[PDB]
Parts: structure tokens; sequence; C-alpha cells
């Protein structure tokens, strides 16, 4: 029965989760999430699955681990007959839709999706594919590097805003139009996403939202740069990766970097507001949720790293917040993942356990919600570019493990050591310490088969060498998504009966005052 | 130097009817002049007796259970590589007309260009039920309606369809031939993928009155009652509706007869094919390959269509002729899956740059006269199995494994027809030491558990995905051919000077 | 002609809780099926959220400013009219079954009989002073203990008087009904008045059990930390004494059950009154009137309990059902002081005898279909007040005004939770134009200065008399409903012929 | 070590009867006795010469413009601190014996117990009607009857509750008695205010007897004719519907002795109280305080009763007498606003605790020979009234002001029966500046229409609610004494061998 909820997704790109410490940080100007946030379940240790772009988004997507989409980088291939929220939604009677990005690479640009009202920012092709074979070589053209640090300033126009204004726009719209069928009793409940690119850099803001912070006192990172020579083995690759020997970051650079995400934080409030006063306006907000979230967090100059690719907390944190009937507001201290997005949302939907329990690698987290605790772990991985062999990674209790068959053991106390700044798996403080590793490398063990994951990483990449190359010969057949709205059905057509067309389109009905 | 490839490709041609070329009683002159200058692979056979597996597996050179794409209605990813992504790599231009029963968004998996959209869908519609032994799906599964309605038509679905993948493909080599001048041109290969002789078996009238005389519109093993059928073949009997359909021998001589009508009426589409290329000069220049995905029954032992191993479902012809192909007829069996790699051997590809993609082998040694050892492995895992069924073909063997079945071994030098299995009644020792020499190597190359469990998998994926895709307002996947009509022919933009010269092939006295 | 009225009140009842009637989610079919024969008041607000202010200021139709009943030890006096005089004077029997919160020996008030003792106390105790402003008193000022210490219980103080209450309301229709017969039996006014669902949030487990699946055990907003509190709430939340509890979700959760179980509680009650009415053949010519005193946050906000003037605290529900009365819901701001020159008009009275006695609008023009323009005011001015604090409520606006605070401005249809003060954070130029009408507003309606200075002087008095009177022996104000033993039943002064059918009603009938 | 305090109080005493204690005429030993060790206040007035009005301003030391207790049925809210307040508040057990006429359900008022009901109503029906003057309510005005009706009777209405008033007053000295032995016992404050000389003039025959040969049986200034009275003693004189009654010579004369014979009544009680401090060993260590509300005209210009300001309706005698007192007559003016600051200075309270509480001023220090300047106000606003009335004493001046009247001035030492107003007439510039020195302190004293709207306001309250009160049941406010006889004498739950001790005093031999 259809008593069931609408659902918006408000998501946004590389938002360091402990910029959340219980909804936004006070020294952030966000009054609407702020709100929001006051009516919300806050998941304050909310982990992304993986810290990239496409393989958080896919597995996002399907509540599945990237080892299991096979979307191990921004340039793999995302298979259509793998289930998403979109598909299991669909199914229980949802109108389904996306507004903005969702890095799917391949042909499928809708996944489930019934609707898709914008284009992607990003390539949907393969050619962002990492080489295992070569460890050590960066591609110049597609890599992140620290230009975006020695860049940052304030614009009026950029390709992401240009791209955000327009996520936001046909997002609002499309929430006039379902209001259209509110009083329709054989209405499908609707479930939007809206998919914003900022924070994500370049940092560069408007200049209304960069004056909010010409005060503000959190410009510097609280832990320095480590220099090369004193970085984990994973941290040296990424500055590497980032090309880093060719920039001087001053200290000016990474307050202006800081300043214009922060803004860029402020200019997505804004568009979060607008989203709320359509949803109020149209009468819709008291049966909606509303879930806010991210694909992965950045380091923001925290050890001298920038942007994500790590399990450090400033890049694996992202945050999660859900408001709406039945949602209890509070905050929950529980490690949660990303992977529970998905069965959490068919939960929310009336969906039984069982319908979704073969294609997910999460856990819903409605019971948390209603004062049942949470013991599954948190599981991550990353296998993508500065790798040169897959990372997993184990989020625990008060514990934090990583494990690449490459690099030392990392091990940390969040805390006592909530900066991470003690690998206790080198410098363990007791016998528990060393008793905690050896479980820990007992769980790794039960999850993953890591030479079977480099092996199926090196395939993957392989594969798409062949492929993408031939692809690049010749005509080139583009997959980007074209969102078509047919103008000879849209607004006043002779075909239609005009005197019932405009009390079709007209919403609420019938009144005045 | 590389040469022109020019794939012709047809639809469910039984490859015992090419013996030798065609058999002498089809009237098929374009085809039987291919032959005498073609390499012909006698005992070629099909890696999967169903159209969308053969087909990803023919394109990609990988077996069934590699592609992923163990059904007609099974995702085939746009990451894995074909033949047209190895050429194309190579510098080739490439082109499909016709079809290839692609399943998913990606309706090119290689192709630069596709010239028609598919006669049949894309998406996850026809997928098989492993849950649900025992019962069919009457709005896609076949049926002996086929068998009882065949006749004569001067348009159907599949002549709509053939008649345009063939104009477009003489189209493409006249614009291809407009390159032919310039020395820095890509050689070209295109594949011409008709939908003939499938059924329907509803023909022409011109090319049903060829066979009013014909002999063979008899089978040459009658129909087996259900009661002493092998169980695989009991069950494609209950998967085509049999119980409810009263074939009459009247309804097996007009079925054979309009499919051999429908053999004659590709010919004439291959002597177009052939004329073009001669016209235009490129005929010498151009590798020409024929070959089909699976083949039919066409009553023997009472089957129709395809779904089994049996020789008139799993035998498909083969030929290459063209520059550096000497002819000859080869007996030694060989595979769809050797097609890619021979193409890639023919264009001059390196063996180690398709080695790590493909599972069978080149055939250009043998064109050359080189011994063949390598065996010929096929798969089924579709509608009427209720579990993967697998076999071997080596030697004068066939071997043919289910994990519900009782075994089957055929002698094909002493008994070509199948008629008895040797697994059930070995002749003596040999046949036992055969048995067990093959039951040895089917289980170092296939776990039949394993496939099982991944075939189930990928059903029940689909049946999520598949009912919600069917929600709401449908995305479609087939492909659309775009040729953009404000660049072609004459338009104020271009110059008009040249347009003419540029377009004329070929270009001699007062060309410019 | 004039119709019978009874006054259904109960305590601390949240008015959001009633959008439409009772909410769908709470068991309450007595109450629902009140609703939709009613003209419902769904934006009623309460004219003070403290017990004896709105209680003085219902019964007078007065504002606590006028009244003087400032806090819950303010002296209520005996001359000014409240519905009680303005009925019983037109010709009206009045009575109250239950809680009034009066403070000072008149504990009628132009009642012409009470029923009950009250439950709370009648004197100076719960005095506030604005000399000592950050202190809190333990043994009187709201403590979370509620909070932590909700469940279930088959008695308690409040459901030993409840019940009572119910049995005595009863009581009386049955004996009101003996003289329905005389055509000289005067009209009566019944006031019924419920502590539930009051804190403690404690409910017999019948009632209970029916909220265990209940989808709304915890708020639509949570708790707000101190800091980021606008300073009234801060000032509220010292005031609960909320750093010395630890309130867990688990707590949140069982009190929010109790209360909705002791609106279930409340609901069997209202069914026992028009069952009775029903039976003794006066539903049809009785206005019922529903109505509450205050509301209570629970836990909205991280507040809980009153004294402020946010939706959960200011609003209560107003109902009205019977003879003349065209059932609807109605979207205008309206005032628990409305409710007495409703009753005088419904009664026959007219304006003029009224007007020069109220600061409200009789609401039957609105019932048959007459727009209302007055805006709805508010006041506070006991503990948790350092100065006395006014509200306007108007169109889509509330308006809150306090001279040691920052101004709060809320946009209802925008805002329904106020999680945004437009005074500090207007949304554009009509915010500014809309804050700038509403201080205009306000200097019309209130003095601020004199308001504060004359609350002062009235805490100084009682300070300086209350302990004289808690020294020697004690004098007590309370209410003790009068003893008719050797008149009642049957005595033998009286006729015992005529005695059984004078207490029969109906009278000589069977089938 | 704080004193015991006992207030007699009277009703309607013409405070010109007590030149310097009570007149000799007056067959008065006891009061005179008292006197002798008294401060004698001469010239000592009303706050408003009415019974409530003046009892309330009396209770709170504030006049009836702060009390709102304007007239005879106007509530007194409980909220208003009163002497009885201030000396419970300092650890004073306090009661009252007699009348207070306090209005409203609060028959208390801060006394911790009462052991008589009142004489006269509690409720709202005294109520006049400032939108009706000229009018008068028959029912319950004064009217002259009492004076053609004056005469001997053994038993009255008021003697019944003067005879219960002193019998309980005196009881409860007794029982106060056996807790002197007692070092944590409460000081007590007692007030016994009795209905006398109040009218009817009925009395005793023993009492009559004692004015046979009584030379002041004719009052001091014969009858004024109504066109030659002042406006407002002309309002009173249609009050007292004074053209229906023909008052002989012999008419005055009778209710004069009959008032003089029940001064004498008192004077026997007073002499009961003495006596019972005497025997009690209490004495010594007890203020005695003698009061009233206001005076009688007792035909002196033709007026009787009060509700005036002229001298012998507004001044009442006070005196107090006892530890710390030097006895000795004094002539500036006082008020009856004092008497509750005094009472609170003589009971160690200190003066700020007090002041914000009361108009007037403590007397302790004129007691100890600190000169007082501060003038004496009255106020009025009751029948006969059209609109209140104000009057300035100070010095030798009275000053009366009402909006709707000529203005009076009058000298009362050149002058003491106020036969000359010298704001019409003045005697020359001096008088001419007096008056306009009394005009300007005058308002900066009240606004008399806003004085008037107030009166009016509440009035109009009283109308409503009265009629109201009183249809269907009636629920009375008068006070009933409480007496748990259960807990009285001899009962099977006390110490039997030790009651009798404990209710034994003095306890010796
Ligand atoms: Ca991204
Ligand atoms: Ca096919
Ligand atoms: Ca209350």
């Amino acid at each position: 029965t259809t008593g069931k909820p609408n659902i918006l997704i408000i998501m946004v790109d590389q938002l360091n989760g402990k910029l959340f410490p219980d909804g936004p940080a006070d020294f952030l100007h966000a009054p609407n999430l702020k709100a929001l946030a006051k009516r919300s379940a806050r998941f304050h240790n909310n982990y992304t699955s993986s810290p990239l772009s496409a393989p958080a988004r896919a597995s996002f997507m399907a509540g599945q681990l990237p080892s299991r989409t096979r979307v191990y980088d921004n340039a793999a291939e995302y298979q259509s007959s793998i289930p998403t929220y979109a598909h299991h939604l669909r199914r229980a009677g949802y109108y389904t839709a996306l507004s903005g990005k969702m890095h799917l690479v391949g042909p499928d640009q809708l996944h489930g999706f019934e609707e898709r009202l914008t284009t992607d920012i990003y390539p949907a092709d393969f050619g962002w594919t990492p080489d295992y074979r070569k460890p050590g070589e960066r591609i110049d053209w597609w890599y992140h590097n620290l230009g975006s640090v020695t860049g940052a300033g304030v614009a009026e126009i950029t390709n992401q805003m240009e791209y955000d204004d327009e996520v936001a726009f046909l997002a609002n719209q499309k929430l006039y139009q379902l209001s259209r069928e509110n009083d329709d009793e054989s209405r499908r409940p609707w479930c939007l996403t809206v998919s914003f690119t900022h924070p994500h850099d370049p940092y560069v803001a408007r200049r209304k939202f960069w004056d909010l912070y010409e005060d503000c006192e959190h410009l510097t990172p609280e832990v320095g740069a480590i220099p090369l020579d004193e970085q984990d083995p994973h941290s040296q690759r990424i500055m590497l990766s980032c090309d880093y020997q060719n920039f001087d970051v001053t200290e000016e650079n990474v307050r202006r970097s800081r300043r214009a995400y922060f803004a860029n934080i402020s200019y997505l409030d804004e568009k979060v507001g607008e989203l709320i006063d359509t949803l109020t306006r149209t009468r819709m907000l008291d049966d909606t949720l509303i879930l806010f979230c991210s694909d992965h967090g950045d380091m923001l100059g925290e050890r001298g790293l920038w942007f994500k690719m790590n399990f450090f907390e400033g890049s694996a944190r992202v945050p999660l917040m859900i408001a709406g009937p039945g949602i209890a507001p509070g905050l929950h201290l529980t490690p949660t993942s990303n992977l529970d997005v998905t069965p959490t949302l068919a939960d929310l939907a009336g969906i039984s356990l069982e319908e979704v329990r073969p294609w997910t690698d999460g856990v819903s987290l409605v019971p948390m919600v209603n004062g049942v605790e949470r013991t599954e772990p948190v599981l991550m991985e990353y296998a993508a570019e500065a790798s040169y062999a897959p990372l997993v990674a184990i989020r625990e209790g008060k514990w934090k493990y990583v494990y690449c068959a490459l690099d030392p053991e990392q091990l940390f106390d969040l805390e006592a050591d909530p900066l991470e700044l003690t690998n206790l798996a080198e410098n363990p403080r007791g016998p528990v310490d060393q008793a905690t590793l050896t479980a820990f490398r007992d769980m790794r063990a039960a999850h993953w088969d890591m030479e079977a994951f480099d092996a199926a990483v090196r395939e993957s990449q392989a594969r798409r060498w062949v492929v993408y190359e031939a692809l690049r010969n010749g005509a080139y057949y583009p997959w980007d998504h074209q969102p078509l709205q047919k103008a000879s059905e849209r607004y006043m057509r002779n075909h239609m009966n005009l005197d019932t067309l405009e009390e079709s389109k007209r919403y609420p009905r019938g009144e005045g005052s």
C-alpha cells in the first residue's frame, strides 16, 4: 500500500565528514543544513566505501563494495544488470529520478533511474584507467595535481557552478511538476536524487560566499604537512601522483583553498534551502524523507595531503543525515557506511529485508535510529590511481585498520588518537594493541582474498586498455547522457484539451485567500 | 597492404547443408562460386546453439562461460574486446549492417558504425529461470507454429529487415570505394549479418518455386516419440509446446521448402555484394568470410530449431576466400571461436596481442595445410536446459555432458546421424576408455556446479532489474542509426566545385 | 431557549496534536467524533503559557496584564467578572468540577457551585522575583524528573483527581436532568476541568498499551544545545535544572508515550460525558466546548512543558459543537481570550454587556463565515522571565518581544517549526517591513515599562505577605465542597411519596 | 524581649471628646487612668470618614487611593500588607476579637486568628454609583431614624456583639498568660475592636443614668439650613433623607446622651482588659493603643455620622501607653496612617522593611521629643459624594477639595469650629498665599480626574459581579471562628495529670 513516503536524496561531492561533527560545524555558514540537522538522525562516524568518485558512487547506488560491483576506479564499467536503490524503489512502485552527477561509466547512464534530468559533468568512457603494470608513473592529463591548491580563488561562473546551478534548477522544477499529482489517489510516490559537484575542487567560489569567511578561524589544517621522507608509503604514492614537487604550496594557497571550499559549502546551503522551500510550498514536505550524503571526503591540506584516495579521516569520513516521518532526531557515534544507504532506503520504503539481502553488503540504519545497537564493522576498499595493489580497511568500535600487501599495516585508536598520528601496528602500546592487530588481520582474511582482488583489478585495467584505444580510433561514439524533454508535448499544443491544460498544470488547485 | 574484410553472416543455417560449399540440391549459384575459391571448414561448430550466446561468443572469440552471455537476455559487457576492437585498434574502419543480438545498452561493442537497428530486443526480457524447471514462456519461447505456418509471402518482418541490411551494405561498399585511390585510406571490415534463413519459414514465391521438385523435403531421421527421446530432447519438445501442434508430413515439407528457398533468397544477396565488390575494383583486395550463428534441426529426429548439440543444430558453415587464401576442403573440426583470432591473424595482428582475449585458434595455418589438434568446445545454458550442458568435439567423437542427464558419446565416422549413444551402448573397451578420457577432459575444463551457480545468479539479477525497468516510462536500448542529413549530398557550406569529383568512382575519363 | 453549555477543559494539551480534531495517530474516538460535528479552530493560542495566568485570563477573557494574575501565585481579585458571572447574571446555573488554579481566598469567582477542591495550592507559594534574576526554586519549579520518571501505574495523584472530577461531573449532569421537565428550570453551564495530560507522564497500562507501535514517540526537532538556544529558552533550560538530569532517548519515548496514553485516558471520559448527555436527552440542547490552558513542548527543541511562545507550548485546541454551530475547520489564528465573549454571545448576551470586560472577540461570526481580523495576543511574566515577554500572532506571522532579548519573527507557513528567526535573519525586504510593522503593533498594545513595574510591585507585595502567612497556625484557602448529608437521599422531614418521583428521570416511561 | 501589643479600637468616636484623654464630663475612669500614662495625640485624624475605607487604611497604613477600598463594599485584596503581616513576620502571634469591616473573601488579612465574626457584611452589597448622583439606597444608607429612635435597652444587636467581643478578648488574654513562664513563647498582639459607640444610639439603663445632669447634650454649632450648607454637607443631608424626619431638640439630647452612655459602656470593658492584664502579670510588658476608625458629628452643624472632613467626623482619638512610652500630650496633627508604621517601629522592625508599604510615619520619634512635620492627608469617595474629595491638614490649617465644589480652607487655631471658610473670603494676602500653597500641594499629591476614573471602574466591576453573586445559591464570606471541641478541655488522648498544671496560671503554691 502506497502510504509510502517520498524520498529526497541530497548528495554533494568531496565533503570532508569531519566538518559535520553534529550537523554542520559551528564555523560554517550553513543555516539551512543546520536546521535540517536538528530534525535528522545524524551519523557522526559515517564512512565512504571507497575514497574516489566512481567507485564510491557505484558502491553507493548498489550498496555493494567496489570488489563486488567491479567498479574499481574512475574508468571501470558499471554493469547495467547490477541492482541499485533506483531499481529496488522503482520495483516497489516509486517514480525515480536523478538531477546531477553520479559518475557512472559505461553506456548505461541511468542504472535504474526512470528519468535523468542532466548529463554528467564527468566522462562516461574508459579514459581514466590506471595501470598496475606501470607503478610510479602518473597520467598527467587526468590525475589530480596541486594546481587546484595554487589556483584557488573567486569567480562568478565556473564549470562546476554552471553544472550545479542547472542541477538545482531542474531539481526544483521536477518537484514543482511532481506536486501536480499530489491530489491523485493513484499517484506513485517519488524519489529524487539531487547530486551536486561542489565542494569538489577547483576551489573557486562566488564572491558573495567567499566574503562569508573573511574572519574564518579554520583556514589552517590541524596537522601540518609531513615531509615526504616521514610519510607512510601510500601517502608518498599520493604526493607523487599529485606531482607535488612541481608546486610551491604556500600558507596563503592553503588558506585560499580552504576558504573557497567553505564558501562552496555555503553556496550549496543556499541550494538546500531552495529545495526545502519548494517542498514546503508544494505541500510535500511532511510526507518526504530527506537524506544528506556525500561520495568521499577531502583532506584539505591535513598532513600535507589534498583530495581523497586514502582512508585517513578527512578523506574517508562523509556526512550522513536522515530526516522525515518516523525518523527520530539524534546523534549517532557508532561507525556507519555509505553501503548502508541503499538498504536503509529500501527499509524506509517498506521493502522486505529478504528482497534486498541478496543484493547488498550493508545494513539498514533504521534499527539504529530506533535504539538497536549496530555491531557490523565498516569496510572500505581502494584500488585506483596512487595504489599499486588494492588497499582495504576495517572500521569497528574505536579502531581503524588498513592493509595493503605492499605496505606496513596501520592501526589507529580514534578515541585516544582522533588525528591518527600514532600507528599502533608499528608502535603498539601493550599486549592489547597486539591482540587487536591480530583480530583485525583475521577479520581481513575473513572478508578479502587480496591476491584475487589484485588479479581482478589488473584484468579489468587490461581489458580497457585494449578496448579504449580502439574506441578512440575513427569516429567516436559518445556515451554521455542526453536528457530529452519533448518540446512537441510540453506547454500548450493544439492536440491537447486546452480548457483542461491550465487546470492540470496548476497546483494547488481551486484556491485563493 | 592490409586487406579489406567482408564478413557475410546468416542466421540459423544448418552446417550439414554445406558439405563442400552449398549442397548440390540447393539453388545457390553465388555461394557455390564463392565456395570454389574458398577454404571450406566442413566440420565447423557453433560455440553455443542459441543466437545471443553464439554471437557474443563469435564477436569475442570467447566461450559463453567467459563472456557471461548465457542466454538471449544476458548483458554483454562493453569492456570485452571483440574482433571489431582488435581490427579497429589495428587501423581498420569497422561497420555492421544487420543483426548481432547484443543485449544491453552497448549496441556497437567496438563497431565504429552500425547501419541498421537490430531485429531483436536489446533488453533483459527473454531471461530463463532455472528456479522453475519444466515451464515455458509462451510469448517468446519457440513453438512449432512456425512448422505449421510455413508458406509463401512477398514481404515478412525478416525480408523487410534483410532487404534493408543488403541495400545498406552495398551502399556502404559503394561509399567506401570512393576512398580507393587515396593511399592514406583505412582498410575496412564490413559485417553483413542477415536474419534468414531463421524462421518463420516463409519465402518469396520466386524462391519457393525453385524447390518444387526438391528431393530433400523429408528429414533423414524421423520423429522420435517423446517416450524414447533423451531427456534434453524431451525438454526441447515440451518447451516448443509440441503436444499442442499436430505437425503433418506436409507441414514438414513446406517448412523445409521455404527454408531452402530462403537460402536462395540469401544467395541472390550474396551475388549483389560480390557484384558491388567487382565493379568497385575492391574484390581482389577483400577477404570474404561466410558464417552463421547456429543451425536448425529442420525436423530431423522430430526436432526443430536449435538449443542442442546434435549435428543439425550445432554445425554451421564457415568459409574464407580472398588474397592469400588457398582454396580447399578441410575436415578437422573447427569452431566459431576461431573466427576472431583468424581475423586478427589475417589482418597482421600479432598472436600475442589477441592470445589473452580468445579461447580459439587461428585457422590460417590450416588454410596453409597445417594439421590441427585443438578440440572444439560448446556450451548451452538457456531455455529448455535446467542446468548447463557442455560438449567436446575431437577427432571423430562428440561427448555431451549435463549433470542431470545420461551422458552422450557419438562416433561421427561410424554414426554420422548420432543414432547410437556409445556412453549407454559401448561397442567395446575402446569406447569405454574413450568415455573415461572425455570425462577427465570435461572435469579439467568445467566445474559444472560453479557453472550452474553463475547462470542462476545472472538470471536472478535480471529478474530484479528487468521488473523495475518495465515499471514507469521505458528507456529503450535499441540502436538508432543516424546519418546526418545536413552533411549529406549537396549543401551550401561545401566546396561544390569538388563535391561531384569526390563522390564519383572510379574516376575515369572526364574526372578531375 | 438558552442552550446548556458543557465546557470540557484539559491541562497542558499541545495544540499541534489537534490539526483537525485529534491527530490520526492518537487513539481518541470520542474526541474525533466530537470534532467531526464541531467548529474547529486549528490555530488557537493560549493567552499565557502557564497554568494560573492562562486560567484567570480564560475565565475573564482578559490578558494577564489586565487580570494582574502574572504567575502561579498571583491573587485573582474576586471583583473581576468571569464567564461564570456573565452567564449567572443572564439566568444560568454555573458549576465547576475540577481545577482552575485560582489563587487567593476566592475559589469560585462567579461559579455558583464547585464540586471538587483544586489539585494545586491556593496560596502565594510559587512567587517569582525579578530582583533575583538567574535563581531557580527547586521545591516548586518544573524539573526534568518527570521526563526521566515516566512510565506506567494504575493510580496516581492526577488519576485519583481526574477520576473524581469525571464522576462528579457525570453525577451533576444526572442531577440536572431531573429538572428537564420544568419549564421554569435555569439553563446550566458545567465546566469539567481535568488535570491530565499535564505531567507526571504516568498512565494506566490499558492506555499505555495503545501506543506500543506509535511513530510519534520522538519530537520532530531534537535537543538544541544550550549555547545555540535563544535567551529565553536558555533561561528555561536552567529553570528545569536541565544539567542535573541525564535525559535518554528512551526517557523521551516513555514520556511522550504516557502523555499520548493520558489523552486516550481523557478520551474515555469525554465519551462518558457525551453518553450521559445522550441518555438524559440533553445532548441536542447543549453546547460542547473543548479547550486547554497551555501546551507542552514534549521534548521538541530539547524543551519540556511550557513557559514559552513556541507552537508546542502556546498552541492549545479549541472546538465548539452544538445547536447553532456549523461544523468546519478554521485556520485564522484565535485565542483563549475569545472563549468568554464567544460563550456570552451564544447565550444571547448583548455585545455591549460584555465589551467593557473582555480583550477578546466572539468567534460566532467566524463560525458563520465572517472573516476575523483581530491579531492574537499573548503575554508571559513568570518564572524563567526576567522581564515580561509579549507576542503577537497574525496572518502567517508570529512576533515575540522582550526588552532584554533579541526579537523573534517567524513565518509559520514557510517555517512551521520556527527554526529561522527572521528578525535576525530576514529573507528579504518584506521580512524587514513586517518586523517594523509588528514593532508598531506592539507599542499600540503594551507599555512594556509599565508592565514590568506592575509585575515587580505585585511580586514584592506577595513576598512580604507570604512570609508572614507561613508563620504560626496556617489558614488554608483550599475549596471544600459543601456538605449536604442531612438534606440528601431519604430523610424523615421530606415527603417520602414525591421523593422517589422527584429523583427519577426520565419520568413515567416503560417499553 | 519584644513587648506584647493590645490595640483597643472603638467605632465612630468623635476625637474632639478626647482633648487630653477623655473629656472631664464623661464617666470614663479607666480610659482616663490609661490616658494619664499614655502619649496622647490630640489632633489625630482618620484617613477616610467611613468604616471600611478607614479600617482598610488603618490596617495597611495606606490611603484609600492606594488600598483601593473606596467605600463600604470595595474588595480589600489579600495581597496588601497589614500591621498584622508585619508583626507576624517579626515573630508575633496576632489575633483580632471584634469588627474590622473587611470586604471580600479574606476575613483575616494577616491576622493569625480571629475570635468573632464581623457584625457587618463581607460582600459587595453597599456599593455606590457615581453614574446616578443624587439618588440614595434606603436599605443601607444612614438615615436620621437613629436620632429619633435613641433610648434605653438592656440588649441590642451591638451590645450582644461587644459583650462577646470583650469576653473572648479577656479569655484570650488568660489563654495567653499560660505561656508566660515559657521562654520560647511568641510575643502577642491582640486587637479588640468594638462596635460602640456607633449608632443605634441605645444604651443600657445603668450607663444612661450616668448622664442625667449631663451639660453637653446640646451641639456647639446648631443646625445649618439646607440652602446655607456647603454643597457636600447638602449631599450628606439628602443621603440621610433629612426631610423625612422631624428631629426635635429632645431627639438630639437623647442621641448624645445614649452616645455618651455607650462610651461609659466601653470604659467598663477597658477596665476589664486592664484588670485581666494586671492579674495575669502581663501588664508591664504590654503596649496599649486606643484608637477609632472615624468620628461622629453628633448633631454639630445639624449633621450626624461621618462622611465629611469636619472636625467632629474626621478627628479620632489616639493614645499609646506602655514599656518605653513617655506620657504626654501632643498637638501636632497625626493620622491613623501612622498607626501601622508606629506599631512596626515599637516591635523592633527596621524602618526600611516597612517604608515601601505605608503612606504614614512612625510616631515613636514624637513620643521621644522629635518634631514631626509631615502633613495629614484624607480622602473620601463613597456615598453622598459624586466625585472624590481630599483634604490636607498641616499646622493650623485644613484644606478641602472636590472638583465639583467650592474649596474650603480653615484656620483651626483662630477658628476651631470651622465657621469661616477662608477660601471664599480670606483675611488678607497670607490667607491667599496659603490657599495657593495648598492648591499646589494637592495637585502634587492627587490627580483628581484619575482618582474619579478609578472609583468609577471599581463601582462598575462590582455592579456586574454582585448581581451575578446574588443569583442562585449564595456563598457567604463571613468569618466562622474555629473551635475544635475534640481538642479542648479534658480528652482521653492527652496526659490528664499534666493537663491541669498547663492550664493553671500563675503556677505557685
Ligand atoms: Ca567525485
Ligand atoms: Ca538467432
Ligand atoms: Ca496547567
